């Protein structure tokens, strides 16, 4: 796991946990270049997450990227993803792979992110963590982690974590309640190993919603429709995963990973009463009950014929079957009335793949991989009323995704690389559902997006840190956009190309006395090359969500036995919220400071810390609902907030 193969960046857990609420990924990995993450502070929705513009256009979920929590997929076959599962009080590391090689990781993999949980070791240590922040937020958690032996057959290892978090919300109708349970266990079968994962999330959050420009300027914490319709969500999910690994040959390894999980959600929307009267409308309440399961097999043969070549092959099967329903708001009233939608939508994914690393010469290697994505959608519709036809339908998609990188080592401390690949974006099941034709059935004409990505990078170990550089462009084509939309049913279309250019620069350094410095910047000019609007020429326009410029810089003094401190700074360029480029979110800069003491006397380790976020009380909006239907894009953010945390660790 070294910064050297490609444009890959790895963030450590104990540092992502250092004087932080341990709630949102945003607070931790906000500095990875090319990775745009913003915390909506709305636990009825997901983080605004994107990689080099991938998934930026997404409105309510995360799309166009790949996320794995302990090898369990967080993005579904169709590309839709979520973020509520991550327990930051028990994370080992987060690896982000951006660039063409992300295409190895599924259908809509413009960039793949992999979260893995702590392994546990000697001694059996128990931790009690607590944090309290402004606007009535507070979180606590217990983590027990240890091992039965050294690290041998029979040697077992355990890590359990539970956390509970509740907030009264900065803005009206935003209080949330979130409980996490995350466990990981391992047993050494022989010198062949095994592992189990158990994930559980339970959220009951009020969705504040968005605010229109006039509404945000007038009052920042206002949530007019929030209490009018009781906009809120409740999420519950449990995942079980199982992984086996065994070294067959002295030079050939192999592994298999399978997962089973169940998600269940309820969303009360702020949809008015008039539009729902049309018999074809789906309602104002969305109910979703999905089962997902999958199996992934990998064979890594370090056998070398032709040159020193190590290659990995494998097969992946992913399955998600959902029963989806909809309801009224009438009795808009806060509870749900007559049933107005019913379906079973299955989506499953099959595809082989393989990567190879050839050490053609010394200080020059060629990495190359391919994958054949095959995705199937079926919808069995159960709602056929006089006006709402039988919308059942079925479709499939296939594509060859290839990727490759040439790596040349100027030294062992400096390696440069050049990579390229093609990408793929299937239409979501929600996108095919309806057609502007008016005929009953799926819109079988819609085809997926094509990519065309090129990148160069230079990774240099200087001092005890690393300086990485990367430059990239992406050719999007057949972008899936909206065509018609009336009577509560949105229809989609293929129209237009796009081009997205950008650059990433990062530098990390550490010095004796643990003086640590970190910096990074990222440029992204993502423009359209074709009209993607029925009534307006949107050709030259920006891409909404992407920040033309962003940057991060932090400096920290971290002694191991006493007073520690640090301070961060984050710059976010002006980001457009429309395809037409009708609205913009301000360019804003935000500062943060923190101090604390780490008293570790023999077994007990008591860590105490305080935090000032948004030190200069800058007023801003840190999230936007891209392409909101009615123009309510803005999601304001609090000003100069604080937090304080206390952690206790006892070692056995
Ligand atoms: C290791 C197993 C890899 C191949 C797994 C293929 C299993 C997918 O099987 C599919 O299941 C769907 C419902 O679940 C059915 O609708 C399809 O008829 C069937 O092909
Ligand atoms: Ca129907």
């Amino acid at each position: 796991e070294l910064d050297t193969p490609a444009a890959v960046s790895v963030v450590d857990g104990e540092e992502m946990r250092l004087a932080t609420p341990r709630i949102n990924l945003s607070e931790s990995l906000t500095g990875v270049p090319g990775l745009q993450v913003q915390n909506r502070q709305n636990y009825a929705q997901d983080l605004q997450l994107s990689i080099r513009g991938f998934g930026s256009r997404s409105t309510y979920g995360i799309r166009g990227i790949r996320l794995y929590v302990d090898g369990i997929p967080a993005t579904m076959p169709d590309g839709q993803g979520q973020t509520s599962n991550i327990d930051l009080s028990s994370v080992q590391n987060v690896e982000v792979l951006r660039g063409p090689f992300s295409a190895l990781y599924g259908n809509a993999s413009g960039g793949v992110m992999n979260v893995t949980t702590q392994t546990g070791q000697q001694p059996p240590t128990i931790e009690a963590s607590s944090y309290y922040g402004s606007f009535g937020s507070w979180r606590y958690g217990l983590k027990a982690t240890g091992a039965t032996g050294d690290g041998q057959p029979g040697d077992v290892d355990y890590t359990v974590s539970t956390t509970r978090f509740t907030t009264h919300g900065y803005r009206d109708h935003s209080g949330a309640q979130k409980n996490l349970a995350n466990a990981k266990l391992g047993v050494r079968i022989d010198e062949s190993k095994l592992s189990l994962i158990f994930n559980s999330v339970d959220i009951k959050a009020d969705d504040p919603g968005g605010l229109t420009k006039a509404e945000w300027k007038a009052n920042p914490q206002q949530a007019p429709r929030a209490e009018q319709y009781d906009t809120r969500k409740t999420i519950k999910q449990t995942q079980a995963g199982l992984r086996y690994e065994r070294s067959l040959s002295s030079r050939d390894d192999m592994s298999v990973m399978m997962y089973a999980g169940e998600r269940e959600t309820t969303q009360y929307q702020s949809i008015p009463m008039a539009p729902q009267l049309n018999p074809s409308h789906a309602g104002g309440v969305i109910t979703l009950q999905r089962h997902y399961q999958g199996i992934d097999s990998r064979w890594t043969h370090r056998g070398e014929l032709g040159v020193p070549v190590t290659f990995t092959t494998g097969l992946n099967y992913e399955n998600m079957s959902e029963n989806r329903k909809g309801y009224n708001n009438f009795r808009e009233y806060g509870q749900k009335g007559e049933l107005r939608r019913d379906e079973r939508n299955l989506m499953w994914n099959i595809d082989p793949y393989l990567q190879t690393q050839w050490q053609l010469s010394e200080k020059l290697s060629l990495d190359a991989g391919v994958r054949y994505s095959s995705v199937w959608f079926d919808s069995n519709d159960h709602y056929v009323t006089p006006g709402n036809g039988d919308d059942s339908g079925d479709a499939s998609y296939h594509k060859w995704l290839p990727a490759g990188s040439l790596k040349y080592a100027m030294t062992d401390a400096w390696n440069i690389y050049l990579a390229a690949g093609r990408g793929f974006e299937t239409p979501t099941i929600n996108e095919l559902s309806y057609r502007a034709d008016g005929q009953s059935g799926m819109n079988l004409g819609l085809k997926p997006s094509t990519n065309d990505t090129i990148e160069i990078g230079s990774k240099t170990r200087i001092g005890d840190g690393l300086l990485s550089l990367a430059l990239f462009q992406t050719d999007t084509d057949d972008e899936i956009v909206v065509d018609s939309s009336s009577g509560g049913r949105t229809t989609y279309k293929n129209a237009g190309k796009t081009r997205r250019q950008g650059a990433e620069l990062a530098w990390d350094q550490r010095f004796a006395g643990d003086f640590r410095v970190n910096a990074s910047w990222t440029w992204l000019d993502a423009t359209y090359r074709s009209n993607v609007c029925n009534e307006q020429d949107c050709n030259g326009n920006r891409m909404p969500g992407i920040a033309r410029n962003m940057g991060f810089a932090s400096i920290g003094y971290v002694p191991e036995d006493g007073w520690y401190a640090g301070t961060e700074a984050r710059y976010m360029g002006d980001i457009m919220a429309d395809d037409e480029n009708t609205a913009k979110a301000p360019s804003y800069t935000l500062v943060g400071l923190f101090t604390g003491y780490k008293y570790n006397y023999h077994n007990l380790t008591v860590d105490l810390f305080g935090r000032v976020d948004n030190l200069f009380d800058k007023e801003y909006v840190g999230s936007v609902i891209v392409n909101e239907s009615n123009g309510r894009y803005y999601e304001p953010s609090p000003g100069r907030n604080y937090g304080v945390g206390m952690n206790i660790a006892w070692r056995f």
